[PDB]
Parts: C-alpha cells; sequence; structure tokens
DNA sequence: AATTTT
C-alpha cells in the first residue's frame, strides 16, 4: 500500500497546505470561511479555475476532519445551572444517562437502534435542542419527509440527519430502516447515481406518531413491528417559559464536557436490551454536584 | 483566525480593487452598473471570464455591504409626504409603524421579525411593500401558492418579500422556522442546498391567508405558535390611481424624521404584541 | 461617480467599436445584422467566442439605443381614408383616431394601471395582424413561452412590447402574470443569470376566448378574474376581414401614427379621468372631418 | 449601412472559403457532406471546435442560398401518363393538375391562410409516401418531434418546411400548433438560446383520424376545431395501393411538378378565388389530354 | 464535385489513420476496442480530447464500414442438422429455410411495408435468445429504452437494427412507435441535440402478451389495431426449450445463415407475392431434402 | 490484431501507471481511495483535469480487474474453526445446509446456474436477511442498489457492477418490463441520466423482501399475470425462525471462510440437483450434512 | 441548460 509518486507542481502543493489551513482552523463551510478571511475568497472567487477550488478544498476539509477523529473530540474540543440540565429535569429525565446515550449514539456505537425519537406536545423544548446539537457537529443534513421521490438529499457526507414533523409512508419505511439503523447503503442524487452513504446518527422530532404509515390517507399500520425496531423514544411532558432562547454552542459544550469524570455503570447493563421508550427518571437524582 | 498567505497574480489585486469600488460607491445591481459606468460594463461584458467576474463582483459587493454595519446605516415638509397621508387615509398612526419597522429591518427586536399584508384588493398593498424592499440593498421574490417549492432563491437577499402565495398545510412548519428568523436548510426544486441564516420578511396577499388551513378545516392550535412573533399589518379603502408609485427617496426623508422621536411609545407598545394595531 | 479606471486589450476596444457600429446603424436583430452586413457576421461566426461575442454585442446595443428615448419616436420616424388599418378600424366600429392616441400614450408608458391592451373576438378578425404590425415597429419585441414550465417569462428582458399571442392564464404562473401585466418591476429567471429584476414593458394579449377565467387544473375558477379585469383594456372584434387582406407592414402603421400624432388631445384627455373597460363605440360627430 | 472594416485571422478565412464551398456545391445536409467529401469532414470532426464549425457552416450556407429565393425553383428543372405521382393521384379521383399547381403555389407562402396540407385515410393509402417525396426535394426539412412537452416545436428554424407525420394536436401544445400552423411569424425558443424568430413555414400533415378535434386528459374537446379549418385543406386517400409500389423518388416529384407548372393556370385562379376547406375531387369535364 | 483543398495539422492526420485501422480491424463498439487493443485505448482516456476523439472515430468508422453495403454480407461468413437455431425451429414447427431467406430478405430493408418481425409466446420458448443471437451479427444494434416517455427512441440513429425486448405500447407512444416501424427516413430527437437523421432500421420486437392492443390509462383500447398490423410479420413460439440451451452465439447465426442462402429461392417469391400477418405453417411434404 | 502505432505523452504514461497502481491495489472505489492515499487525491482534486482522471482511472482499474477473472476468485481469496462462522451458524438455524447454499452462490455469482440469476430472501422481519446480503455485497469488487423512488429510471445504477442489490422489494405494474429483462440476465442496454444508453452484460442480481413480489400491484390493486414468468427465473430462501439482538453487522471477511470451506469439499450432491432447479430451494437433510460440522 | 420531475 505504498503511495503512488505524485510529486505534483506549485498549484498542488498550495492547495494541500489551503486544505490543511481549512480543516486546523475548523473551517467548514462558505460563511465561516467569508467571516474568518476575505482577502482568499475574494482572490479565489475572481476565475473559473480559482471559484472551483473552494467547493473542493472544503469537502476534502470536511472528509479529513470526520474521518481522523470521532464526533466526540469536535463536541469536547457552574455544572448544575446550565439550560439543559435544567430542561431536562423538569422534563422527569437524568440529564447523565441521555448524555452518555448521546455521546454513544453519535460515534454510531448505540447498535441497531441508533436514532434519538422525541414525541411529545408542542412547543415544549422538541426542535431547539436538536438544533443546538446538530450546530455543533461541523456539518449537518435536514431529511426530506416530502417529494416522495428525493426524500434523501444532502445526507450522504453530512455527519447527522435531523427530521421535524417527521411523516413515514410504505415507501421510505423499509428503505429508511438502513439508515436509521446506521446500515451503509447507497441513496441517488439528483442529477447523479447513487451516493455510497455509510450510516449517520439521525435524530427525529415529531408531535404525531411515526410507527403507523400513512397509507395515502387511510394510515394503515402495515409496518408496526418494523419501524420501531430502529428508533428510541424520550417522550417530552411539560412546557417551558417562552424566553428561553438559543440554547447556543457553550451549554452544549459543557454539558457534554460533564460526562468526562463520571461512570457508565448503569449504561452497560441497560446495553444489554435497548427500550424503546428511553426509562423516565424516578429516584435516581440529585447529582452530588446537582 | 492567522490570515493565510495568498500571494496571487495582478488580475485578483484588480478584482480585488473593482469589489472595492463597486462597494464603495454603492452598485449593488447591473442597472445601476449601466447607469453609472457604461465604459467598464462594455469592456468586461467581451468575454465569458468578464461575466464571470461581473457576476462574482456583485455577490461579493452585496455580502460585503450585508455583513458589515447593520441595514438602517443604508437609510438613515413632514405631512407633504406621501406615505404619511396613505397611513393617514388607510386609518392606521404612521409614528407606530415608523417606530416598528426601523427595529424589525435591524435583527435586534428579539424575535419579532415578520411583516404581512391582506386586506381589502387593489388597496396599494404592492406599491408600500416595493418601496420598502427598493431601499435595502436587495431582496429576493419568491411565491406561496406551490406550498411545496415555496423558499426558493432566498438565501443571499437582505429582505425577503412574497408577492403572492396561499398558506397550505405541507408547508406549515418550515415557514415556522423562516418567519421566526432560524436558520435552516430548505430545497430548492432545482439545487439541493440552501443553508438560509434567516432573514426579515414581508408578504403581501389579497385572499384569506390568515388561517393555517389543514386541507379544508384550519387548525387553530398552531396559529398562536406564529402568532406570538407574527404581528400583522393590515390596509384599508382603495386608493385614488393618481398616486402612482412610490420613489425611494421619500422613504428615506419619512424614515430620517422618524428617527428622531421618541421611542418610549412602542417600548410600552412592546408589552403586549397584539396581533392588530 | 468617477468611472473606474480599468484597462482593456486591443480586443476589448474593438468590440466596443463593433457596439458603437451597431448603437449607430440600428441594427437590433441577428436577421438585420446578416442582411446589412453578413461578412462581418460570417467572420465572427467562426468560433464560439464570435456567437458569443454576437449576442453581447447585439444586448449591448438594444441597452443603449433603448436608454432614455421614449418608444414613440421610433414609431413617429416616417389622403388618410385609405389606410389599411384605418379601414380595419372602422369595420370593427371603433374610433380610428381615439385607438391611435391611446396607443401612443400605452407605448410609452404614460397610461396608468392600465398597462395591456386585449384584443378579443372569433376567429379571422385581425387580431394577429394588428398585434404583429405594432410589434414589427418598435426596436425589439419579445414573447411569451407557450410551455416551458421554468422559464415561461424569457426574453421579455431587454424588450420594449411583450406579444403574448394565443393566450391562457396556467394557475402555475398566474400569480407571475398579474405582476407583468401590472407593470410593476419583478425579478425573473434568465437562463444562467438567475433573477433579472425586469422594469416592467407593455402588454398585448390576444385571443379567441376570455383569460380571466384561469383554469384550476382541470375546472375554470373565478377569483383572480376581478384583479385581472382591474388592470385590463379590452377591444372586440366582431367583423370577418377579407381572405387576402395580406399582413400590414410597418409603413402602414407609421402613417396611421403619423397621422393621430398631429391632431387635438382633447378627447383622450376627456376619456382620462375614467378608465372603461371597453372603449366607447364609433360616434357619428366625434370623428375627424378628414375621415368625412 | 457601410459594412464594418474589421479584418478576421487565416482561420476565419478558411471558414469563409468553406462556406463558400458548401454554398455553391448545393451540399445542405451532413450527409451530402460524408458522401462527396469524406476528408474535410473527418479532419474536421476530430475536434471540438472543428464540429462547431461544421454546424455553422451548415447554416450559414443553408441562410445563403435560401434567403430571396422562392423555394418552388428547386422543385422545378418524357411521357407523362407513366408517372408514378399521377397515378396514384388519379387512382385517389384528384386532378392531378390542380394539386400540382395547388403544391406549387403553396411551398412559396403564396396561398393566403391555408398554409396546411392535410391527408386523411386509411393505412396504407400512400399519404406518407407522397408526402416524403415532397419533403426531399427542398433544400432541408424540419420535423415536429412527437413526444417531448416541453420543446415541442424544436427544429423548425431554418427549415424550408415541416412534416407532421402521424400528429394528433394536444390541449398542452394547441397554442403552439396555432402559432405555427397559421404562417405568420412568431418567436420559438431552441435549445441552448432563447427564441429564433421563425418568419412563417409551410407544414404538411399526415393522420388516420380526425385532428381537428383536441384530446386533453381522457376527453376530447371541439372548441378548437372551427379555429383550425381555416388554416388547413383536406385530401382524402381512399384507395389501397399495392404492395410493390416502392418508395418515390425525387425524380418523380420534379418531373410532375416541372410538367404541370406550364399548363394552364385559369382553373385554379378560379377555384383560389374563394379557397374552400375541402378540395374539389376530380371532374370528369376538364380531363386534361394528356392525362385521359 | 472537386474536394476541398484545405489540409490539417498532424493530429488530424493521426486521427484519420485512427479511423482506418478502426475501421479495418472490425471494431465497431467500445467492449471491442477494449478487447483488442488496451494500451492506446488507456493511452487516449487520460484527456476529455481522448474521449471526444474515441466517440467520433468510433462513430465515422462504423459509418464507413457500414454504407453503400448490404447488411446481410455482414451476417454471411459441418452437418446442418445439429445446428442449434435449426432444432430450435423444427421443434416449433417452421421451416428454417423459409424462416432464414425471410431474414435476409427483412434485413436489408427489402421486405416491403413489413420491416417488423415478432415473435409472440408462452414465457421461456427462446424467443430473446434468437432475438439476441441475430443482433449480435450486425455492426451495432440499438435497443428501445422502456421507461423513460420524453425520449423513448434514443440509441437508434446509426444502429443497423433495433431489439424491443419485453414491449408494450403504452398510448403516448404509439405515434413515434408507428413510425419507427414504418421503414421510412424521418427524424428523431435526442438529449443535448436537436434531431438526427434516421434513414429507417428493422425493428424486431418479442413479447408475452398482444401487443397490437394499446394500454391507456388503467383500459385498453383497439383504435390502433389494423395500423400496427400491418407493418408486422408475427411468429408463434410454443413448446418450452431445454432448461440448459445456452446463449446461441454469432456462429450459430453465420452458419444457419449462409447454409439458406446458398440454396434457391423459388419456395420464397411464392409466398412473397402476397406478405400475410401469419407466417406459414410447416408441411412435411416440403422440406429440403437434407433435413428430411 | 496489431495494435495502433500511436505514441503517448509523459501525462498519458503518468496516467497508465496509475491505472496499473490502482488495478494492483485492489482499490476499485472512491472511499478506499481517500483511505489509503489521501495525499495523492489531494493533489489530484486541484484542477478539473485531475477530476477528470479520477473517475477514468477508477473505471478503467474495474474493467481490467473484472474483465477476465471470474467474481469467485474475488470472493475466495483465503484458520478457526468451521462452526465458528456466524454465516455457517445462522444457515444452520434456519434449516439449510450451509454446504449447498455456499456451492450455489458460488456457482450463481459466476452466471454458471442457467436462467436462474435472482436470489429471493422471504421471512418476517428481523431474522437476518439484509445482514447477509449486504455482507455478500461488500466483497465483490463493486455492487449496486436498484433505485427506490425514481420511477423514472428504476435501473440507473447497474452499470458495470459486479452484484445488485435490490431490498424492500416491490415491483410496480409501470416497472415489471424493465425488472424482468434486468432478472433474466442476458446482454442488454439500460439508459442513464442526461446521456444515452450504456451496455450492461449481465449482471447477478440479490433480493430481500417482507412480502410476496410475484405478485405485482397496478394502481391500488394486485394481478398475478406476472406470475410465472417471473418464477421462472428466481431461487427463493425462507427466514423463519427469529434471531436475537446479537450479530453486530456480519463483516465480509467471514464470507471468505465459509466459500473456500465449502468450494473444498467434493461436489458430488449439487449436479445431482443443478441438472433440474426448482423454484424453491431444498430443505435440510439430516442423514446428509457433513459430519465436520454436526 | 435540459432533463427529470410531479
Ligand atoms: N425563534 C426563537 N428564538 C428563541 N427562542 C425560541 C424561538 N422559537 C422557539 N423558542 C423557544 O423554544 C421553546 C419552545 O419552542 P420549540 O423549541 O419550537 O418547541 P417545539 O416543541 O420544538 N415546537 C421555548 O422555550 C421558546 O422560547
Ligand atoms: N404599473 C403601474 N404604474 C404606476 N402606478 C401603478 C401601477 N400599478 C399600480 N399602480 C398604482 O399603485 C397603487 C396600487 O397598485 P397595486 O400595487 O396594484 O395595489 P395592489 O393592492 O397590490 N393590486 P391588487 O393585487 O389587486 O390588490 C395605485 O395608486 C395604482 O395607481
Ligand atoms: N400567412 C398569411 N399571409 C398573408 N395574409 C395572412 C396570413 N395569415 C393571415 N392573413 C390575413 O389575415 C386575416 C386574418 O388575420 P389573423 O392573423 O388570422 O388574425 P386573427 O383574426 O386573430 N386569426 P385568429 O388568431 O385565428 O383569431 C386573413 O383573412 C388574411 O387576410
Ligand atoms: N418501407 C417501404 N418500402 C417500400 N415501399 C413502402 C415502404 N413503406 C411503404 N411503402 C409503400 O407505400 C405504400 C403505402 O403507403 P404508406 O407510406 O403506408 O402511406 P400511408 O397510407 O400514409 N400509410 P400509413 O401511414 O401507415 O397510414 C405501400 O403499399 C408500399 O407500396
Ligand atoms: N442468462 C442465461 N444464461 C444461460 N442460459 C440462459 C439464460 N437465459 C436463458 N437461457 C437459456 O435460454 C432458454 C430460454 O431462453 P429465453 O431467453 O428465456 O427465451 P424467452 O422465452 O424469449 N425468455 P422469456 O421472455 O422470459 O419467455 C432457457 O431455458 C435457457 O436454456
Ligand atoms: N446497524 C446494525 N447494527 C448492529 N446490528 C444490526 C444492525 N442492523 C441489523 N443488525 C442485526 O442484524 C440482525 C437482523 O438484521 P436484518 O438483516 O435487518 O434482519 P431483517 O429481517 O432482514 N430486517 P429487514 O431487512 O428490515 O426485514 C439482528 O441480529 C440485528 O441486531
Ligand atoms: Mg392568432
Ligand atoms: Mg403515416
Ligand atoms: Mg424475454
Ligand atoms: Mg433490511
Amino acid at each position: 500500500v505504498v503511495p503512488f509518486n505524485g510529486k505534483g507542481t506549485k498549484a498542488s502543493i498550495k492547495f494541500q497546505t489551503m486544505v490543511n489551513w481549512l480543516c486546523e482552523n475548523r473551517v467548514f463551510t462558505e460563511d465561516k470561511w467569508k467571516l474568518v478571511d476575505f482577502n482568499q475568497y475574494t482572490l479565489l472567487s475572481s476565475s473559473h479555475s480559482g471559484s472551483f477550488q473552494i467547493q473542493s478544498a472544503l469537502k476534502l476539509a470536511i472528509y479529513k476532519a470526520t474521518n481522523l477523529v470521532p464526533t466526540s473530540t469536535f463536541l469536547l474540543h457552574c455544572i448544575k445551572d446550565n439550560k439543559i440540565v435544567k430542561l431536562l429535569l423538569c422534563q422527569n429525565y437524568d440529564p447523565l444517562l441521555v448524555g452518555q446515550h448521546v455521546l454513544k449514539w453519535i460515534d454510531k456505537k448505540c447498535g441497531k437502534k441508533n436514532t434519538l425519537w422525541f414525541y411529545g406536545p408542542p412547543s415544549t423544548g422538541k426542535t431547539n435542542l436538536a438544533m443546538a446539537i446538530a450546530k455543533s457537529v461541523p456539518v449537518y443534513g435536514m431529511v426530506n419527509w416530502n417529494n416522495e421521490n428525493f426524500p434523501f438529499n444532502d445526507v450522504a457526507g453530512k455527519s447527522l440527519v435531523v427530521w421535524d414533523e417527521g411523516i413515514i409512508k410504505s415507501t421510505i419505511v423499509e428503505a429508511a430502516k438502513a439508515i436509521l439503523g446506521g446500515q451503509p447503503t447507497r441513496v441517488d442524487q439528483k442529477m447523479r447515481g447513487s451516493v455510497a452513504v455509510p450510516g449517520v446518527p439521525v435524530v427525529i422530532t415529531s408531535n404525531g406518531d411515526i410507527t403507523f404509515v400513512v397509507s395515502g390517507n387511510t394510515t394503515t399500520t402495515v409496518h408496526a413491528k418494523a419501524l420501531k425496531e430502529r428508533m428510541v423514544k424520550l417522550n417530552f411532558t411539560v412546557r417551558c417559559s417562552p424566553d428561553m432562547g438559543l440554547l447556543t454552542e457553550a451549554d452544549v459544550q459543557q454539558w457534554l464536557t460533564w460526562c468526562n469524570a463520571q461512570s457508565w455503570d448503569h449504561y452497560e447493563n441497560w446495553a444489554i436490551n435497548y427500550t424503546f421508550d428511553f426509562p423516565g427518571i424516578n429516584a435516581d437524582a440529585l447529582h452530588p454536584d446537582l
């Protein structure tokens, strides 16, 4: 497996150095490139040859950053007063257990049931947490439940997929099973042929139940047992005040950094059987610093 | 982050100087470029490379203008103004709307970035929206009657105006992100990605679009969710066809006069964001 | 402000010279370019860059000639009872004098919200003939694509009149027509140049059937009828024409508008406060004595 | 209108020389170039620019040799009772002389609004064969593509004839069909461009069933029918043809039209004073002695 | 006609030499080129110009080899009783001599209007195997794509034969199908291009049900019955084939056709006077003495 | 068959060497290229010409590798106990003889099994049907998946692929013709996107469905017209015994153990079935299974 | 872009 000779001219070396500079500075989107450095962007976008290099460098940097180290490294790079822990205790759940669950889920280590399902009443802290999580990974994709024919664009290459108000029909019910479970497969692209998506973490929030397939309008639960084998649920019960705002990067970063000095002793025992619904908190709250 | 050493050819510096000239002279469209400097347009439009450079320079100048200062700086007799007389005839107080729009176009008045027009047909509703959109650097137009492909061509524009549409069910949730002003990703029906970061929106429509229609029966539980941050404006009895189209200089003078007025009335109005003024 | 200090290669100066030559000789179409100077057209068409230069130069010349310079002047560069257009107008029992004044005031955008002009009637009534005769007199005119579904209003930007012929208001593009027909500026996609910000142009529509009934996929609705009616001017053609009238040339339009230009601008001013849907019928004591 | 003083490179001179050679050797299609000069085709097809030059040169040669020359001159150049077309026309109970005169006058756009010929009848009767034989003598002919409802009327610009073989008018493209069949200048969109300004082209249509009825989804409408019959002339082909007839040749139609041109024109004018939808049948009284 | 004197550079000469080499070695497809000379193919595929040259050279070589030459010469080049095709035809109750003679006549567009050969029967009877056996002997063969509904007749220009495997005619492509199976020169539509001139090619169709019944929506119509019947010759296959017969190679086709051609033809033109929709059966009293 | 005497340049020679490198190092895909030789990928991806050369070299390497040698050589290639193989245990649990299945899939991957060109796995959910199919599909040099909702283009992905996979296969009425043509396994031509048609010389197909597929759906109803014809070109397996959430995504390296063993033993039990195939795979024989696994 | 796409 010795590398090819290659060598390369000055342009190749300059492009490789630019890719390294982008990767080491945590720049992964065009807007971040514009904010961080404007002179380089303006110089590069002055010609067709320069404009072609922008997309190539961006995707190469994204791939190198994603493949070289796991997402946990990115998510890690007052403890009992953060917004996340307050919300989670309000919704009657142990923050530590779900934190361990998400840390395992991002790295594709939750077995077949590698998904986060959010079922609950509307306007009760559902999409806010999902968006806060999704903004911390280098890049995230959004699944299109509609159009019945291109429902999985911009999924390949991304490090996490997000679903809102999910509606699942039989035409996606079993096709999306591998994506929900993180199995490698091939997904088509517009004006292209297949993309070979290798499996990504998936989080879905829905007001209505999704395990029943909408058979046009009758909504027949033919794939009853099929869908529930892929996702684990985390129900939402109570409401919250309308002045919470954006949960930002710092709070979620600290919340995920919390689970770096404790032990997961309950998780491995809970890992023996994957419950369809996450077990609520009963009498195991009040961590020494809570 | 430390800048990267990217010493380029002379063409790069020429493009940089061209972009600087475009941004300094407030030229943000092809028509203004042709009106001001026809020689440069003719010189550049002689080859594909020149056309590409023109397009890239326009986009970069627009972005530099937008992401440098808030848009109000691009805007900053009293009764003789046409807009004053229109709102007086539209039985609405011009002062409250003037103080509201300035905060609404700054992306800082909380999450209250929503304007919308409906009511009597042929009553000066496209005129005001067009005059407002002619004052921002650039505006983006898209309809809402498709209710399946309605957010195409909205990224990169300071303000988005919808001169048509009807609210359907399939896109109830997605608008709740764009109307709210939160970053999201939407389809474009010919391309793939959008990465829209959220921008102020103005929509004008004629028919009943107020209800969040679910097929035929409106499910009003979702209406309040939009309603916390969907302050509405309504028009009234039709206008004479002599006024025509309102220009942009009068808008400048009107907003400049309204800038120095009291800000306490709107702050007191801010406690209760009623859906009708 | 101060013009930018750009320096261009000799090829760019040659391009500018060609643009100036095109503007001075009033050449705004490819066919006219072939008729006048075929040698240079053949010279340019050797390579792809030549074709690109041809298109760019044509568009630039059209814009340079069209800026300022109200369109009516282009129609006034050059007895009257024997005029074919006048005879056709009398055949339909309409005033040949008021129609000319309305055309003059409408092609310069000095009309108001009534930016359109509808030609309605049974087949073989000269609607298309008159529409094309009016169209060919302006520098350049566009047309609405009948079925493209992605660029329905292409060939509109950079023009002077739009002769939407056989017309039907598709429910897919009903709201774009609601904006184009009104004359207010709007932006549309233009085959690579996404968004165009059209300034607005006068419109003429011909049809054998009513176009205010928008087809709703399969059925026909009436919700949009009032809005379209508010900004349209109708004109009813009823009498069948002779089988061998022939095509109306540019000279007939030139003569008719030249005659209508230098007369009393007062009857239109009387019929300027109220813009009724349809033109009034012919009146005995309202025609010029030269027509009597 | 003094032509531009610009002068091109040597490659442009070679392009002009090739265009002149193509125009003066009566080569208008790729097949003629392939079977006349294979070497030049092979040398040009070695790169993209060569193919572009090929296409542009062919189009320019078409324009040079077609402009300001009536089409019938190309059709015009022994016994007459043994001509295949004459026998076929006599079998269908039509006057060959009148049909020949009508075809000669129709191809020159000198028939007013009757710009379309319609061949109607049961299968295996000779409509397609005769239509193709007529269409094979013009400098170049274009065909309307059947099932592409996004660019339904491509391949029409530049061509001197349009053939609609086995055509049915659909409600999606009926406006464009009405515009094209009329025989008036319009603007139709083309690939890699926008609009082409086709100045009217004669059309021939062959069908087994009625086409005035317009299909739409699963229902047939008759609103457009009365607005179409004025643009068409109908010929009824009934008598079945023998299997050994073979394909007609351009020589047969050339001889037939050359003979038909030199005869009397009074009967055709007498019929043409009032054009009718249906072509008059054979009149045994006229019965030119050369065909008795 | 005097050939053009314009010469080319070394690249054009090399391209022409490559075209001649491709023509002389009977390399008419990419697979054969890769199989024979992989080194040159690898050398060429390293740039866009190389791929363009590959496509152009292949097309030009195919045209040069297949022009002004009967197609049957490619079909034509041991006991005949043991040939697999002969045994299959005997098992199907047909005369191999007559079928081979009809195939030879049909392939060189010399079978009148009967320009379509149809195979009909229950599943697993050898229809597709035989159809593809004679499709690998012609230089290049084309396939009609099943589900496109917008470009149903790509890869048909330049091919010497067309195969329709498991084909059913939908109501939206019946006109184009009729035009193609007619076997007359027409013009078709191509992606990224504007119409190619197809001079008519033989078509062979295999199906399990009846294709003369046109499917429209969810129902079946029989309006287009006689027109489709006039252009086809139908063969009936029954009796299930051996489970391990294999794939019929081109050597079997060549041997069978050479033997069929070497004999007489007097028994063929007896039936060729009146072509029938149904192929005549086998009578034990008329077989060639070799097969008795 | 004298080759053309054309002389290449330095760039062409470099491209040929790169193609040889790709063919030798078994890199017949793009992700493997990024994983193994990332720096060269970055050097090549700095221009349009390099981007074109990447695809050209990949296609040429795939063709050169798969042109002559049968795919069974790629599968076999090249030791723990035989009973330790997870696939063997699963097949035994499903009441099937692993030897017969291994021999059949070795013969089927080379198109040596007559008209039978499709493998069908039928069973209730969670019996381990997708895992085995994907494990087999990960051993071939390159595989394709038919499009799920692309009704206009249901077979775009099958173009120069060693195997095609159809998960949750449901056959509609408007796809039956193309589906039958592809499943037949004969040299055909299929339409791509944005371009003309390409040639497919026949590709083995593996399918996985939770319900019957010989019953074809039409609009909203079901018809059995295309029943015998589809059954004429399929071999069916039943996975009735449900499994436990234990098998962690069976890797490709398992099949090398399973197939190499199966090819080792004598074949004088499969040809007794290969003379006359059946629609359904014969069940388990108690007094015939190889004692090395009992 | 046109095709594909609905
Ligand atoms: N093309 C035009 N040129 C000049 N003035 C115009 C034009 N169109 C409209 N106006 C004027 O603008 C005012 C209102 O026009 P308009 O913008 O159409 O209102 P509208 O409510 O959006 N039309 P509608 O959609 O029927 O409700 C009136 O004073 C009109 O005279
Ligand atoms: N190609 C033509 N050449 C010459 N004169 C023509 C031609 N087409 C139409 N005419 C003349 O124009 C008259 C009818 O005008 P026309 O262009 O058909 O307008 P129209 O009434 O709108 N027809 P239609 O669009 O079907 O309703 C005919 O009677 C002819 O005298
Ligand atoms: N491929 C062919 N080769 C030779 N002669 C042909 C061919 N096709 C048709 N013919 C002759 O043309 C006669 C029928 O004319 P045809 O071209 O079918 O016109 P048509 O009546 O329009 N047929 P159709 O279009 O099917 O309704 C046949 O009897 C043949 O003599
Ligand atoms: N892929 C294949 N490999 C080997 N032999 C094959 C193959 N396909 C078919 N055969 C042989 O060909 C025989 C029948 O050929 P076949 O192509 O099925 O005829 P067919 O009836 O036209 N097909 P069908 O359309 O399903 O009826 C089979 O019995 C086999 O002997
Ligand atoms: N992503 C995964 N990670 C770990 N184990 C998995 C995964 N996907 C499937 N499995 C295991 O594979 C076995 C069954 O998977 P599978 O092959 O999908 O059965 P199946 O019946 O084919 N499901 P389906 O294809 O949707 O009908 C179980 O033991 C699962 O635990
Ligand atoms: Mg008309
Ligand atoms: Mg026909
Ligand atoms: Mg078959
Ligand atoms: Mg599965």
